[PDB]
C-alpha cells in the first residue's frame, strides 16, 4: 500500500502542497495513510472522476467520494510525522551510502561510516540500521542488493588471492628462484615455468591487486635480464599477463586445497 504510494507518485490531480517524500527516508506508514487522505479530498473537492481503466473503477471512485479533511488531530499528526524520516538524506547521498555498502562491504560500517559526504559517522550508523531493518521496501531493493553483493564477492576475492599467493610464497627460501606450479592439464603451450615462477612471484611483490600493476608487472620483466633473448614474455600485453596471472593463481588455490586435505589424512 505504501509501495503502490510511490509507484503513482513517480495522471491524476494532486494537491499543490503536497510534501515530497522518498522511499529510502523511511517514513511510517501512518504517514502515508494520511497522506493519501489528503490525495483523495483533494481529488473530492474538485472534478475528479476516475477513467475506465468496471469493478475497480468502483473501488477507486469510492475512496475519492467518502473522502473527508483531515481533523486539526490529523494535520497535527501529519506534521509531526514529517519529521519522522531521514530528512537529511538525499537520494544522491543515499546512493554514496549503497557506493559504500559496495566498496567495504556490509560489514565494515567503520569505513562506510566516514564515507558519505555530508553526514557524521554517528548519522551513517543511524541510518544503517533502519536500512538493513526495511531495506525490503525498497522500489529498487534487487537492484541494490546485487550491487552490494557483488562488491562483497569482490572483496571476498581480493581475501582469497591475498591468502592463496602468501601461503604459497612461504613455502621457498627464495621463491624468485625456487617457486613450482602444479599444472595438471591447464600449463598450455606458450608459457614456460621459468616465465610463470616470475609472474607469480613478481606480481606478488608489487602487490597483486595494486591499480596499473599488469603494466608496471610488464615493465618488470622488460627489465629483468634473465629474459633478454625471451622475445614472447617480453612482448605480452598488459591483459595477457593479467590472463596469465589468473590462470597461474587458480592453479595455486588448486594446490593449496589438496595441500589442505592431505594434512586432514592426519
Ligand atoms: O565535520 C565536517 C564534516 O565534513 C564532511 O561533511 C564529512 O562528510 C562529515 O563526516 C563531517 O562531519
Ligand atoms: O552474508 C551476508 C553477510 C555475511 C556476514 O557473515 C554477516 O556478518 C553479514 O551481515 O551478513
Amino acid at each position: 500500500a505504501v509501495d503502490a504510494y510511490f509507484r503513482e507518485a513517480l495522471k491524476a490531480p494532486r494537491p499543490p502542497k503536497q510534501p515530497i517524500v522518498q522511499d529510502f527516508q523511511f517514513f511510517p506508514p501512518r504517514l502515508f495513510e494520511l497522506l493519501d487522505q489528503e490525495i483523495y479530498y483533494f481529488r473530492k473537492t474538485v472534478g475528479y472522476k476516475v477513467p475506465k481503466n468496471t469493478k475497480v473503477q468502483r473501488e477507486e471512485q469510492r475512496k475519492i467520494d467518502e473522502a473527508e479533511p483531515l481533523t486539526e488531530e490529523e494535520i497535527q499528526e501529519k506534521e509531526n510525522l514529517l519529521s519522522q524520516g531521514f530528512t537529511a538524506w538525499t537520494k544522491r547521498d543515499f546512493n554514496q551510502f549503497i557506493k559504500a555498502n559496495e566498496k567495504y562491504g556490509r560489514d565494515d560500517i567503520d569505513n562506510i561510516a566516514k564515507d558519505v559526504e555530508g553526514k557524521t559517522p554517528e548519522e551513517v550508523i543511524e541510518y544503517n540500521a533502519v536500512f538493513w531493518e526495511r531495506c525490503t521496501e525498497l522500489q529498487d531493493i534487487e537492484r541494490i542488493m546485487g550491487q552490494i553483493e557483488r562488491g562483497e564477492g569482490k572483496i571476498q576475492r581480493r581475501l582469497s588471492i591475498k591468502k592463496a599467493l602468501d601461503q604459497k610464497m612461504s613455502r621457498y627460501r627464495a621463491p624468485f628462484h625456487q617457486l613450482r606450479l602444479q599444472y595438471g592439464n591447464n600449463k598450455g603451450k606458450n608459457y614456460t615455468e621459468i616465465e610463470d615462477r616470475f609472474l607469480v612471484c613478481m606480481l606478488h611483490k608489487l602487490g597483486f591487486d595494486k591499480e596499473n600493476v599488469y603494466e608496471e608487472l610488464r615493465a618488470a620483466i622488460r627489465a629483468s635480464p634473465q629474459f633478454r633473448f625471451d622475445w614472447f614474455i617480453k612482448s605480452r600485453t598488459a591483459l595477457e599477463l593479467q590472463r596469465r596471472c589468473n590462470t597461474l593463481i587458480t592453479l595455486i588455490e588448486r594446490e593449496n586445497i589438496e595441500l589442505e586435505e592431505k594434512e586432514r589424512a592426519e
